[PDB]
Formats: C-alpha cells, sequence, structure tokens
C-alpha cells in the first residue's frame, strides 16, 4: 500500500492520494512491511513513530517526501504569544500540559562525561527566524546581554573566532513550576509575533518509542529543533532521527539541523545501561560503559538484530553534540556523502560526547566521501574501532579533525584530506594510516589504566580485552605538512618503536617470562613511503621517504559554498617517490587482535582507488589523489 | 548392570560376578548410564578411559573397589631388565613402542609460566620400593650425586629442609632417540631387579579422551605414578585422574600419588587454548588467558555442562605441581575432606601453576573441611574467585597457606586455621575473611596493570573486567598472631583506606570527574572485632578490637598421623570481644562486582557454624572454634 | 617457513629443499600459521593429521604436491605375503597390531539410518591393480562367487545394470581373533604377491584428530583407499579428507577415490552426538538429529568458527 499524507488530509481518511492522512504519524501507526508514506509539502509540528516494523531489506517501510515538494517535520512550535516585559525582553507562559511528559524547560543537559556542571542547561531553546538563541543562568542576564567575538575551544585550549558573534547577544531563559512554564528572552529590537519565533517542544523528530523497528527508510525531509538529550556510551542515547536499537535503518536526502545534543544516533538504548555513574555514583563511566557491551551481548547485540544501517547524502548541521552519534547500535553501518558542518560550535555545554561523528564499538563500520568541517573534532571513534574504514573523507576548518581512542584495530584511515592544524588523536593501536595528506599534528599517547574489548572478526562476538601500549601502527604513503611554531606533525612519535613483528618476538623472548617482558619492548610500526614537507618529522628507521623541510605547499581547502577545491604545491622531488598499492596482502597483521585488514565479508581489500575513485597502477603518486604532481595543483575534491 | 572386574577374569568373559572382565577399561569400554563396575583385588596397570557418559546424577556410572578389597591402578610398569653400568649406576633399555604415542622420557615439563627454563626436565621418573628419584641433566651427574639436606623455596626465598634428605642421591637420566629409549639409574647399592623398581609409562591413570563424559563416580582406589604435562590454565590440563571438561563427577575416598605434575584435574581442555604464549611468542599467557575464557564460553562453559564436580575424602600427596588443579572446568565444584600433603616439594621445576590446590575461575566453589600441609604454598585461587567459599580448613607446615590474586570476590574465607608464617598472599579485592586463626604475614598489593573478568552471580556470564584497585576486603572475629621479626601480620596493610562505602562514594564525588577521580579515593575496607597477639598490628581505624603485643599465644600444630591437635594459650581478655555471626545481611556488598556474599542457590549465607561444625551462638567468642578459651586450649582438629 | 618432504629425505633432517623430511606427517606436526608444505614424488603410506592452525585466509598452512610430480596419499598396504589355500583363494595374516587401535576387519559398517542390518559389513577393502572387491559373508562364498550383472536400485526398487560386471567376481572375506587378522580373497587366477594387491588399512587420509584445525589448504593431491565409517548426521563424521569441525579449508585439484563410506566430510564431530538412537534405542534418530543441532549451538558453532569451506577442482569417484 502507497500511504499519502497532506495539509489538505484527514486522518479519519482512508490514506490514498485523493483521501490523504493528514499527520505522518497517523501513516506510521498503520503502514506495514513493504508499504511506502508519501508527505506532501507542508511543516509537520510532530514527532512521527514507526509502529511496525520492516521485514527485510526488500519488504521496507519506506517514509518519503513527494517528488519536488518541501516537506519539514519540526519538534518545535511558533510561539505569537509574548508580551514585552522591559527594553528587549519578552516573555510567554505555557501550560505544562503543553510539553506533557517531557519538558525540555524543566529537563536537563546532563550525564556520564557532561564536564560543564557549574553552569545548568535545559534541552530547550529559542529561534529568532530560524536562528538559535543562548541559554542565561539568571534572569538579570537577560537584559543587556554582551556580544562575544571569540571563544575559548575546550580541548585544544585555544581561542578561536566565534563563527556567528550576532547570535551571541540572543539569550533567553525560562522557569518551570509545577502548573506553568515562563519563558523569557531578549530579541534585540524584534517583535517576536511578528517575527517567526519558535521554541523546542518535543524530544525527538523520528523515532521509534519501541526498540527492534528494523528495515525503515527515511527519504528527502527537511528535519529540524529537537530537544535531544546528552548522549554517552553508558546512556539512552535517543537523538532527532534514529532506528532505536534495530537493523537496516536508510536514512538519506535529509537536511537535519537545531537538535540540541545529537542529530542522528544509531546508539543504544535504556535497559544496558542508564548514567549508572552520574546516578549511582559507586564505579566510574569507564567501569559501566565495558559492562554495557555484555549487557547488550545478552540483549541481542549482534549483526542479526542490530546495526548495518546506511546514512547517506545528508546535510546535517548546527547541533550541540554530533550530527551522527552511537554506542553499539551502529555495529556494520554504512556512514557515506554526507555533508556535516557546524557542530558544537556554539559551546553552551561541554564533554567528552563532542564530534561532528562520534561512535563506540564501530565495528566494521564505513565511513566514506563525507565533507566534515567547522567542528571542535570533526570525527571520534571510541573503543572498539575493529574493522571501521575512514576513507576519502573531506576534513577541514576543524580545532581536531580525527580521534581514534582505546581502540586496537585493525583500523584502517585512507585516501583521506585531513587538513586541520591539529589533525590526529591517536590513543590506540592497530592503525593503518594509507594514502592520507595529513596537514596537522598527531598526539599519540598509550593508556594503560583502561583495558578494552577487542571481537572476533566481523562480529559483535567478544575476544578479548586490552590496554593500550601504543605502536603497532602502519603508516604508507601519506603526504605530511607542518608549520612554523607546529609541533609533532608526521611519524616521529615512534623512534622507539621496533620495525617488524619478528623483532618484536625477538626482543621479547631474550629473556624468559610472561607480561612483564612483553612489556618492556616498543610494540612495532610499519612505516614507509611517506613524504614530510614544511615541518613535518619522520620516524627515525623510515627507509624510504621525501624529508624537505625548508619546502612550504602552501596547502588551501577553498569552500566555494557547493563546490570545494584543493591548492596545493608539490616539489620536483615528489616525482621520485612512488608508492605501492596496499591490500591485505601488504598490511601487518595488529598483534592483539591478530586480525588482518579485511574487507567486511571476510576478503581480500585493496586498497587502489584515490580519493576521487581513479583506478591507480601499481606505482604511482603518494597522497590521496593521483592526479597530483610537482607543481602548482588546483583539483576539485567536492 | 553391574560388571565386575578381576585379576582371575578374562575380556572374553560376560563381565559378571562369576564371568569377571580382566582389565578395567574393558569395563569402561561398555558401561551405560545407571552400570556399576566393581574391581577386585589387585594391581592394575593401565590408564582407564570412560567410554560411554553418566546422564545424571540418578543414573551414573559408577566405578569403584570391591568392599573391603584393596585395588591400585598405576601409570608404571615394574622393570627387571636392569643392568650395571659402573659403580651403582645401571641400565634399562626398551623399544619406543612400549611407550606408543606418549613417551615421558622424550616429552619435557613445558610450557605457559614455568620458570625452570636452563635445565629441562622430563615427565619420567624411577621409584625404588615406592620411592620416586630425582633426574639429573648429564649422564656424567649418576655417578656420585651429593646428598642434600637444604634447598631454597623460590617464592619465599627462604632456605628450608628438605623433607626427605636420603632421596637427593638417587637419580634417573634418560635418552630416547628414534628406536629406544635408554633409563640409567643410581640405586645407591640396591640391585634393581631384586628390588620393586618400576618407571613411569602412561600420562594418566582415570580420564576420559573423549571431553562431555559426565556422571562419573570413581571411589576406593589407590591410583599412582602418571607421567602428567607442566598445566598452565593456557593449556589442555590433564592430570592422573578427572572429568575431561564435563559436569557431575564425583571422585571420593581414593588414595592418589606420584603425579608428575598434576594429580586431580578439573581444568579446561585444548581447543580453547593451548600454550599460545610459548609456542607463538607473540602476546603474554596473560592475554592468551583472558581470551580461553571467551573461547570457553562459546564452547559451552556454563552451569549446564561443566563442573558441579565432587571431591572428597581423598588422601593426595607426593605430586610436583597440585593435588589439584583446574581452570575453568571447575566451576560449582565442592572439594571437601581431603588430606592433600607433600605438593612440589622435590623443586626439581619451578613455575606460576604450584599449590597444594589451584583454581582459576573457582566460580562458586566450595573448598572445606581439607587438612593441607607440606606444601611450598597449600591453596591459590587465581583469577575468577567469585562466590568461592573456603571454610574450616586446617593449613600447616607450608611455607605459604593462602594466595588469591586478580580477583574481585565476592570471595570468602572463614573459620580455617593459617598457621604459617606466611599466611596469606592477597592480590585481590571483594575478599572477606572471618573467624580464621591466621598465624602469619599477609602480603597484600594492588595489580593496576593486569584487568580480569568477573561474572553475573551464580553463572559463568561475563559481566565485566577490573584491574585490582586494593582494599573492599571485610576483615571481622579474627585471632592474628605475630613473631619477633615478621612483619605485616594483622590490618594495619589498609590504613589509608575508607571505613565504608558512603565514605568513598563522598570523597570521590567531592571533584567532578570519571576515572582518574574514583583512582585517587582508596576502596573500603570493614574491619571489626578482630585480636592481634605477638606482634600483629591492626586497621588504625578499627572500632572494637583487642590488642596484647606482649602476650605470646604459643601456638603449635601437633600431627600424630591420624589425628591433629591444636595447642594455643589465649589471655584473660579474650572474651570480652563478642563476635557478630556474620551472614549476607551484615557483609557490606563488593563495589565493582557489585555482588553480595550469598550462598550458591542466591539465597541468604549464614555463617553459624564453626570449625568443629558447632552451631554459633549470636553471643560468641572470635577465632575458628567457638570452645576456645582464656588460658590453655588443646583441641583436636583433625 | 616452505617445508619439503621428498622420499629421499629423513624425519631427523631440517625440511629444507635440499635436506628434505622424509613423511607428511612429520612437517604437519611442525609447521605453522603461513608455512608451506611441498611434497615431491612419491607415495605417502600414512595418515597426515594438521597439528597447528591456520590462523586466517591470508595466514593459512598450505599443503600441496610440487609442481609436476604425483604424489598420493594412501591409507592402505600393498601384501606380498598371501599363501594359495585351494583354487583361486589366498589368504595373509596380519599380527593385530599391524592395525593398532582401528582395524578395519573388525569396525563394520554400523550406525543410525543404516538399512541392511542381516549382512554385515566391514570397513576393509582388498584390491587387485586398483580394483575394489565385493566383501562375503562367509568363508565358503569365496570359492565360487557368480557374476552378476543387474542389481537392485533400492530406493527406486529398478532393477539396473552393474556397472563393472566382471568386478562381482572379486570377492574378499576376514576373521580377526585375539591376536592377528586373517584376509581370504579370490583373485580369479591372478597371483596376488606378482599383481599390486592392497589392503585397507587405515581410516583416514588428511584429517586432523583435534577440531579447530582451521586455515589448512590441501591441493593437489591423489589420495585414495580408507576405511571410512557410516557417517549419519547423529554421529561423528569422519572422512578420508576433511577439516574436523574448523573454518576456512581449500581442498582443491585433488584425485581422490575409494573411501569406504564418504570421501570429503564437512560435518560434525562426536561430542554433539554418537548414534544415540542406535547405542540408547530410546529415542529416534530424528529426535536426537533436532537435539544435536542445539548442542553445537552450545559448542560455539556459528559462521565465526565452522564452516566457508571450499572444496573446488577436485575428481571424486568410487566411494
Ligand atoms: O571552533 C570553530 C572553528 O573550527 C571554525 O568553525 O570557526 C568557528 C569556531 O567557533
Ligand atoms: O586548524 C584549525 C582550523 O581548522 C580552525 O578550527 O581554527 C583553529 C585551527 O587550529
Ligand atoms: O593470500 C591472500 C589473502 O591476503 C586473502 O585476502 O585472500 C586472498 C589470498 O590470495
Ligand atoms: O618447604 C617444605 C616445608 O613446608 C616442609 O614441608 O618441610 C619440607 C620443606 O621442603
Ligand atoms: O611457617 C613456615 C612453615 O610452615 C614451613 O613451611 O617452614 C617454613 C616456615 O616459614
Ligand atoms: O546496499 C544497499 C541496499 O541494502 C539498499 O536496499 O539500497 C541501497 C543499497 O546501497
Ligand atoms: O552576556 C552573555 C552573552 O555573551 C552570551 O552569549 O550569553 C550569556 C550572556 O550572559
Ligand atoms: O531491548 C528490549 C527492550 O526494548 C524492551 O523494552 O525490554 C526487553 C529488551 O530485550
Ligand atoms: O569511555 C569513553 C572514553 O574513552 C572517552 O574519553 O570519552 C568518554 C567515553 O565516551
Ligand atoms: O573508499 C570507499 C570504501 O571506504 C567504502 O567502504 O566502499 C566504497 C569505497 O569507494
Ligand atoms: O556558512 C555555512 C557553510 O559553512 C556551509 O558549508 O554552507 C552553509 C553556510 O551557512
Ligand atoms: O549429588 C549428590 C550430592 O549432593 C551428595 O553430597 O553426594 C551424592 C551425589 O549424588
Ligand atoms: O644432589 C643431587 C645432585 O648431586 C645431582 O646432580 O642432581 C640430583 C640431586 O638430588
Ligand atoms: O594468569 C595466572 C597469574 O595470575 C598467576 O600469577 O600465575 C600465572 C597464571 O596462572
Ligand atoms: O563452606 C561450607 C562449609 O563451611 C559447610 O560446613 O558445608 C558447606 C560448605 O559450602
Ligand atoms: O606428613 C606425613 C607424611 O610424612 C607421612 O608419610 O604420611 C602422613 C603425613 O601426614
Ligand atoms: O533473603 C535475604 C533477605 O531476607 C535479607 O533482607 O537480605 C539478605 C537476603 O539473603
Ligand atoms: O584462494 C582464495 C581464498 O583465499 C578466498 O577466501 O576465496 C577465494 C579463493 O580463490
Ligand atoms: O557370488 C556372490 C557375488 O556375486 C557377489 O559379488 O559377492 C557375493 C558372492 O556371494
Ligand atoms: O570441546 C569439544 C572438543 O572436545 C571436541 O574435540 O571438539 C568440539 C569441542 O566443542
Amino acid at each position: 500500500m502507497e500511504y499519502h499524507v497532506a495539509k489538505t488530509g484527514s486522518d479519519e481518511g482512508k490514506g490514498t492520494l485523493k483521501d490523504p492522512f493528514l499527520t505522518i504519524n497517523k501513516a506510521a501507526s498503520v503502514a506495514m512491511a513493504g508499504d511506502t508514506i508519501i508527505v506532501h509539502e507542508g511543516v509537520y509540528r510532530e514527532w512521527v513513530k514507526p509502529k511496525y516494523k520492516g521485514l527485510s531489506d526488500k519488504r521496507r517501510i519506506t517514509y518519503k517526501a513527494a517528488e519536488g515538494e518541501k516537506v519539514v517535520i519540526k519538534g518545535s512550535e511558533r510561539i505569537q504569544s509574548w508580551q514585552r516585559v522591559e527594553g528587549n525582553v519578552w516573555r510567554c507562559q505555557l501550560p505544562n500540559s503543553f510539553f506533557g511528559e517531557f519538558n525540555p524547560y524543566k529537563e536537563e543537559v546532563f550525564g556520564d562525561w557532561l564536564l560543564t556542571v557549574n553552569e545548568k542547561k535545559h534541552l530547550g531553546d529559542v529561534y529568532l527566524n530560524g536562528m538559535s538563541f543562548y541559554e542565561v543562568t539568571n534572569y538579570e542576564d537577560l537584559f543587556n546581554p554582551q556580544l562575544r567575538t571569540e571563544v575559548l575551544d575546550h580541548w585544544t585550549q585555544k581561542i578561536v573566532p566565534i563563527k556567528n558573534a550576532e547570535q551571541t547577544k540572543y539569550v533567553w531563559y525560562a522557569e518551570v513550576d509545577r502548573e506553568k512554564t515562563t519563558i523569557y528572552a531578549n530579541f534585540q529590537g524584534a517583535d517576536p509575533n511578528e517575527e517567526f519565533v519558535e521554541i523546542n517542544v518535543r524530544r525527538s523528530c523520528f523515532y521509534p518509542v519501541e526498540t527492534g523497528i528494523d528495515y525503515i527508510t527515511v527519504k528527502g525531509f527537511e528535519m529540524a529543533h529537537a530537544a535531544t538529550p546528552w548522549a554517552p556510551p553508558t546512556a539512552d542515547q535517543p537523538g532527532l532521527i534514529g532506528p532505536n536499537w534495530s537493523k537496516g535503518w536508510i536514512i538519506e536526502d535529509n537536511i537535519i539541523h537545531d537538535a540540541k545534543c545529537s542529530a542522528i544516533s544509531i546508539g543504544k538504548e535504556a535497559t544496558t545501561g542508564n548514567n549508572y555513574r552520574s546516578i549511582r555514583k559507586d564505579k566510574p563511566g569507564y567501569q559501566y560503559q565495558l559492562e554495557a557491551v555484555f549487557n547488550a551481548k545478552r540483549n541481542g547485540w549482534s549483526k542479526e538484530k542490530i546495526g548495518s544501517h546506511i546514512i547517506r547524502n545528508n546535510t546535517i548541521y548546527d547541533c550541540g553534540q554530533n550530527a551522527i552519534v552511537g554506542h553499539l547500535g551502529g555495529v556494520f553501518s554504512e556512514i557515506y556523502n554526507n555533508h556535516i558542518y557546524n557542530i558544537a560550535l556554539k559551546r553552551e555545554f561541554y564533554g567528552h560526547e563532542i564530534a561532528g561523528i562520534k561512535l563506540h564499538a564501530a565495528i566494521d563500520v564505513q565511513i566514506h566521501h563525507n565533507r566534515i568541517h567547522d567542528c571542535s573534532l570533526g570525527l571520534w571513534l571510541d573503543w572498539e574501532a575493529q574493522g571501521t574504514r575512514v576513507s576519502k573523507n573531506l576534513f577541514y576548518n576543524n580545532n581536531r579533525d580525527v580521534f581514534v581512542e582505546v581502540s586496537h584495530g585493525p583500523y584502517l584511515v585512507d585516501h583521506n584530506i585531513l587538513s586541520s592544524e591539529y589533525a590526529i588523536d591517536n590513543m590506540s593501536q592497530g592503525g593503518a594510516y594509507i594514502n592520507n595528506l595529513i596537514a596537522g599534528k598527531m598526539n599519540q599517547r598509550k593508556v594503560l589504566n583502561r583495558s578494552t574489548q577487542y571481537h572476533l572478526p566481523h562480529s559483535t562476538e567478544v575476544a578479548g580485552f586490552a590496554f593500550v601500549y601504543g605502536g603497532d601502527d602502519r603508516f604508507y604513503n601519506n603526504i605530511f605538512i607542518g608549520k612554523e611554531g607546529l609541533e609533532n606533525v608526521g611519524t616521529s612519535h615512534y623512534n622507539n618503536c621496533t620495525t617488524s613483528l619478528e623483532e618484536y618476538i625477538e626482543k621479547v623472548n631474550e629473556v624468559p617470562g610472561d607480561l612483564g617482558e612483553f612489556e618492556r619492548v616498543e610494540q612495532p610500526v610499519y612505516i614507509n613511503k611517506n613524504a614530510y614537507f614544511n615541518g613535518a618529522e619522520p620516524f627515525e628507521k623510515e627507509k624510504d621517504n621525501l624529508v624537505k623541510k625548508d619546502f612550504d605547499p602552501k596547502l588551501a581547502i577553498i569552500d566555494e559554498g557547493d563546490e570545494v577545491y584543493l591548492s596545493l604545491q608539490l616539489p620536483d622531488e615528489f616525482e621520485n617517490i612512488v608508492g605501492d598499492i596496499h591490500s591485505t596482502k601488504t598490511l601487518e597483521r595488529v598483534r592483539i587482535v591478530d586480525a588482518e585488514y579485511e574487507s567486511p565479508d571476510g576478503k581480500e581489500l585493496v586498497l587502489d582507488t584515490d580519493y576521487l575513485d581513479a583506478k591507480k597502477p601499481e606505482n604511482s603518486s603518494i597522497g590521496p589523489i593521483a592526479l597530483l604532481k610537482k607543481g602548482n595543483n588546483y583539483i576539485k575534491v567536492w
């Protein structure tokens, strides 16, 4: 059945093209496997809750915007009952019943790893013609807010410009008592009843209220203004849109924005752990997180039941925690051709869960061909990045590009453009960095007081757990570019490491013993055919490299809106360093997990296509794009 | 069917009382669930291999010695083909076929955690009228061996007397080529063909060659001379007798001795891990051990299929590694009323697997009413001692009594007599030490570089894994006795610990954060109503205790052969301390595992009977025996 | 490491091309993940038992015949100790130790779903210049066997031609006592000591004795004459060659023949069920089979641990 939803409809109707339903949730309450729901032009202010599940990739339930029609799903409501208090501050008042059981003005940003605990923030928000406001703590702060033009990036401790300074003068404050919710805001001269002013009301826009609602496709919608909660790996992880612990969703061709915390969630649900560290306070989030993995294994977490979602061709921006988030629920998923930007720039709250994309246990997840910029952190893979492949992505204008934490691999980072000045946080082992352009520093550190799980290949089955001893990384065919005063760009971080698993084994076994003898020897690194320009430094034992500290590539990423270009100068010597095609055969297995770099189906992986998807021969230029050559280069990269 | 085996029988017979079989293995090849095999007087030189399984506790397959008859199963053969070489050295030669696939003179003591790697030892042995010999490395060492009267105990680094000094002059050496096995030995003047001289030949005496041969009872035999291999938790763990990865055995009323390494094994089998650290050399045994736990979970390791064995009323002695050993295969078992002595005293080889009883993952195992003495280490619980209860045991004349390593509890040590000068090695957390007599030091240490599993209660299901942060121990009603020059007796070890979980939580949560904030606060200890004599020292914050540094109890354990007595003097103030009866209600839950001290069935545990099995009154005196009193005490304890 | 095995070798050698081992099982006892075992021209009368496992599709242990060389692994032995009894019937006698723990002349074709219960058959066999014989039940049946040219196909109940009619006149019968095995056979006029006469001896040709020996490749061999047992789904299922409950084998480019029952087995092992219907007789094989599926699931039967084998480019016949 093909159901239709339109603003001329009725929920008492048949749901046909000629007698359509009025709300998307009515269609969601009757559609069954194989059905399609076509939504016609309009703004639908509701939280859509798919009731029945799709039964296979063939028998999905598809929700889509009608061809050529603009369909918006919003979690907000327009408010036209404001009254002027004094100056530019206005006030509205609503019955608590307006919000039901979830009131964004009462609910706080709260939970494990949230660090800004002194100034409480809430899940509400106020918008003036689409622009969100900044929450203030006290009524008095409403009247003469100060324009701010700079802000401290918490992780890098660097003062950076505020992207939208004017927005810093628009503030809101609310109070909720037993009966009413009262919201105040400074509109800086505008009349909020005349302008288009909205407030957050609902938690999500498209998200099942039961788990296991598999095989849903959601396509072609604009979705916005969701009061989503802080979403650490140790809690339920709702988002503006997400599968809620199920398998096989396809979220595509959507424009998603203004999720308070995370926009798309492919995370976990509450029964396997819900902020126990913050509520019970007896054990740290670290301890409760490794327990949640086993709780989930008992609650069906496996390829058969959870994951294998596809998130493609979406534009996601202006969210406070993440464009995409999730622990466990994203295993075996694919994330590609998305444009992600402006994530967590307002910095109203901070904690260790923020990034354009953050995934915990991203087992065999493929993240490729995405454009990620203007984020405090572009991508964060945290625990169990086993089989994960980050390939052919464009990262720029981020405070940091990529962070791979407490993982053991095998994980692959290939053919990417990592152009920010702080390119990689590496608190893992088992990585392979192949054919990337890396123009920023790498902070590489061991993690000896946290052990985290590893798995059987291509599975959620647990094989063991380990601490991060550091090293056991491969770097081949990368172009590194440093800059004045910037330290730690390149691969010199590994200078004390062994250079082969054979050397490591020989050194450890020189004197009889067990763990202590292994701990005294540094793990191997496999590094060759990299170039180092403008201050980047190589691993001292690399055999074949090109080092020209004096050469300045003058790299620039030029964003022209829908298109993006890369400008780069390369030295004549670039023609003389040639890269090999890497594959499962050429990449040494990781030591602790004892696994190969394979495709998700267990077959050989061959890295013979570049960032522009051009097939390359046996001997080609190093770096992400085969077309790069000595001299001037100007290449369209998006 | 009741099958009979007798030395007047025939394996071509019917196996009845009137027409009995000749070998025990013939009966083992035909007996089925519910049958009994009765073995008549004689020495049976064979390895019995139960073929079919018992099907329930009711439908067991029972192997027993005929009432009032002496039945011996031996892995050796008597050798009467010795020829004098020179002096007191004699030689015999056998075809390699005499040993089949397993030749003790070729097989080495080998594997993970074996520390004596310089001079290789083998699994063979030579006996003169029952007395085993010492292996020597070179042919030349056979001729004038030197009497040794003292030896270094490896762990304690103390020089101690050799129990049987004369035995040190009896030595053997062997060579195996592609055709023959040649064995040389110094008989110090005796004629080995006239005396009764035996050599090890077979690996085991009573042990299935297939796993899953459940519900077998083995009763009333003497078994001896088995060439058993080094048995670490990361390898197959064969023994002289054992269930070989199955459920429900009862091993009772047997006299077992002269197993090269371990005598009774309730350990694991090879498919879940087999000396990978020693063979592959890429990862430590630590890493391969935690992997073997998950390999076994996938290979049916659960209460439904493995464990629940009963080992009772046996006498086990003169073994080189352990009287009882086992990783995983012993879950939910009961070990009681056994007499274990002379374990690993020859010190021909050493490594981290030696103890009278060593069990890894002794989940809900009950070890009680055992007499363990003259061992280098009496009891070693290593990893996953969750629910384990060590109660009413008698430990004396051991270099060390009890070692609980890398465990998280809840584990209970109650009403025991630990009389050795080095009483406890505690490298765990989550313990409860209740009503013991502890006359030696405790070495307590954190373990921050190894994380090990913990489980759901009463189950093999994995709940998580943790490092040992130290503390989270309970000590109530114990009598501690120090000695001149002996440090670390008592509970002062915990002086920097918090005194309740409430205090720990309040201190950790003073400053916001996660794991680092928990790590900076010491775990709680629950200590009260203990006595400290002769130099023992208390936890400074203990509220109610009795400390008399100048009172000397003059403890003595008097072993008269079949009976043992405890001689102890107590001060007048002794009965001023009134101990409480401890139970699930009185014992605070362990922190990391978040579990209670319960009975194996999940119900309340009440510690209301003492070492002599007397019911304890609400208002009892402390220590292991309620009848202890001020003044002189002379009590039969065995 | 690339190990070599050749008839000019020694198991006391290093196992290199210049100093090769003599038996394939010697190489199988030392090869580790990533190694290759190259076997040179010859007939290897042994049961090869891979000891260590391969660790991935990349780090396999590969056993292969040397390029262009004919390598045969057989479970039989040639017998040249035949004595004529009478007419065309000859006899040989072998101490039971010649067979060890598995004697094909004692072992019966037995088990769940076997229907020919009246006349017992055994796992032994006799071959004359490669042609197997037909077992007969009694000593007297050896002397004047009758040529048969048609036979009843049991399922279809149709009488069909016997493909090799002449073979029906070649019969064997054996007796096993406490000390030795006596095998009789009618050679129809040929001298079995002069012709090439073989008898089954070993159960398998290439099969691990432990389960979990993953990622082995076996390529390019001729393998033949294995005394394999009846292999229903409710029993251990050994074959002439097989992975024995593991993952990732590649069995390719081999010529396999004359397995008594099954040649290549990718079946189950004994612990999940072993002819309980036939031995216990309380429940049918149907009931025990559905139970074996759950017993195997508890034992880790899953894509991660079992299966994903490749059997390709082989010629398998006369089983
Ligand atoms: O940190 C942000 C930076 O990455 C860029 O997007 O400009 C705006 C800043 O707030
Ligand atoms: O390279 C970084 C850039 O991408 C942006 O985020 O501003 C801060 C710089 O350090
Ligand atoms: O040896 C190769 C291995 O790398 C795997 O990927 O399968 C293909 C094989 O050819
Ligand atoms: O260490 C041993 C000690 O515990 C006692 O048994 O006497 C003999 C010593 O070897
Ligand atoms: O107390 C110990 C005793 O039990 C024996 O082992 O000899 C050494 C002493 O330290
Ligand atoms: O593989 C995907 C398939 O599962 C889906 O149905 O359509 C899109 C494809 O990319
Ligand atoms: O003046 C402050 C303003 O700068 C910020 O954006 O919102 C908080 C206000 O108090
Ligand atoms: O995940 C499931 C949860 O959604 C349901 O509410 O409770 C049962 C769980 O298995
Ligand atoms: O356990 C995760 C940890 O590795 C990271 O630092 O951020 C906090 C949690 O998301
Ligand atoms: O690089 C991309 C890879 O990462 C993805 O998994 O499959 C498509 C490729 O182009
Ligand atoms: O400034 C934004 C830009 O970064 C994005 O790429 O396109 C949308 C603009 O609002
Ligand atoms: O299970 C029974 C056990 O409880 C008892 O102690 O000994 C006999 C066994 O059959
Ligand atoms: O003391 C003996 C020594 O002389 C011999 O070499 O090795 C065996 C010991 O018992
Ligand atoms: O992993 C075990 C370890 O904890 C102990 O020290 O002995 C070695 C192993 O048996
Ligand atoms: O430890 C316990 C012991 O004290 C009691 O006497 O018998 C049951 C055991 O579990
Ligand atoms: O220690 C004693 C031992 O020496 C003796 O041989 O048998 C009894 C044991 O208690
Ligand atoms: O059942 C017991 C309950 O009554 C008590 O309150 O807590 C301890 C439990 O064992
Ligand atoms: O040899 C190849 C094997 O390794 C792969 O797994 O499947 C394809 C085969 O050709
Ligand atoms: O004569 C019979 C023959 O036809 C058959 O092949 O083997 C059995 C003999 O009895
Ligand atoms: O434990 C079992 C092992 O004994 C058998 O050999 O192979 C299957 C395993 O499940």
